[PDB]
């Protein structure tokens, strides 16, 4: 019974490093966050900012989510993030990922009391 908010943290927060420093980051991180247990999660973004900075996005620029709901928010500023996407050859359970480090806005869906990120929608 992971809360939605806890699952967001597990899948998307990496406040421990300022940036991915190697092309192996995603392989490493997708494994360790247990995102390849039953299947290779195809796409996943990690954010290298404080939890407070990411939660704060729920008070920033209100936008529509990909799914048409309107509980999404875009960060006013760029954030250090790392995009992880499964390579075309990748085959469970030898999950393999392309790592791309970047500085982009994040868009998250927020829910609850407290009103916190529960879904990563996109980076811009
Ligand atoms: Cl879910």
């Amino acid at each position: 019974k992971e809360t939605a908010a806890a699952k967001f943290e597990r899948q998307h927060m990496d406040s421990s490093t300022s940036a991915a420093s190697s092309s192996n980051y995603c392989n490493q991180m997708m494994k360790s966050r247990n995102l390849t247990k039953d299947r290779c999660k195809p796409v996943n973004t990690f954010v290298h900012e404080s939890l407070a900075d990411v939660q704060a996005v729920c008070s920033q620029k209100n936008v529509a989510c990909k799914n048409g709901q309107t509980n999404c928010y875009q960060s006013y500023s760029t954030m250090s993030i790392t995009d992880c996407r499964e390579t075309g050859s990748s085959k469970y359970p030898n999950c393999a990922y392309k790592t791309t480090q970047a500085n982009k806005h994040i868009i998250v869906a927020c829910e609850g009391n407290p009103y916190v990120p529960v879904h990563f929608d996109a980076s811009v």
